[PDB]
DNA sequence: GACCTTCCCCTTGCTGGAAGGTC
DNA sequence: GACCTTCCAGCAAGGGGAAGGTC
């Protein structure tokens, strides 16, 4: 297969394939004569778990990671898992934070008048001005 | 005031700093007749307004929209509202994604017996495989 | 005109570095 | 020696469109 085909059936665009080809986080696929990319159906798989894991939070670094594992049969299951719990806790600290967020938005907004005035007591608050 | 100063009470860095104020961010500073940046009040306000609003999760171009409301004082008071309720519902929608992927990790990591065998179910999910 | 290749710039929000001019 | 001023370079994670192959 060519890129275009591997992009579709992944959801990749072409661009990104060739960029986490050249990051070595996959691959690389063969060449043809012309130097067309020329992908079989472990490039499919490479490509398709990369994609997953970045729908799932993983970032690129550890998204590789995880297929360097897809690649080693005598990987243990357990230290994907072990990885996959840090992506939970992670994602949990950063849920934290945007509540904390939210919370401190939504008290300045209460006390917004919101009326047309010109006090605001959210810029008020934002600057430490008054 | 010099930047350094201005840095250290508003907990931005210099680099920052100008960074905001080539950016059209911020109102730019007045030089000496060395070109030393000096700084007033009102530009403490304004950079600490821009670093208020990026903790609370505004991003630079919003940010820069709430220091040209600062600098209205023919300003509503409700223009900001309606500001910052966007960024909470923004917030929220940014909560919900952050959520389908602690589920969808950690339905994967239930079914993963993490014991040292190489299948991992987590993997054969993530790439379509099997 | 339909893809294929490499080339480097645009982004967002900065942070670090190295030259040079003050303090 | 530690301030400041400028620009060079780059991190994620690719996007945009050049300039060319070649079927
Ligand atoms: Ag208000
Ligand atoms: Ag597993």
């Amino acid at each position: 297969m060519n890129i275009s085909d591997v992009a579709k059936i992944t959801g990749l665009t072409s661009k990104a394939i060739r960029f986490y080809e050249e990051k070595g986080l996959v691959t690389p696929p063969m060449r043809s004569e012309n130097g067309y990319r020329t992908y079989t159906q472990q490039h499919l798989n490479e490509l398709t778990l990369l994609r997953q894991a970045r729908q799932v939070g993983f970032n690129l670094e550890e998204s590789g990671e995880l297929v360097n594992l897809f690649n080693d049969p005598q990987r243990h299951s357990a230290d994907v898992k072990r990885r996959t719990l840090e992506k939970v806790a992670e994602i949990e600290r950063h849920i934290e934070e945007l509540q904390s967020m939210r919370d401190q938005l939504l008290a300045l907004a209460n006390a917004c008048p919101g009326d047309d005035s010109a006090d605001c007591p959210i810029i008020e608050n934002l600057s430490g001005c008054c």
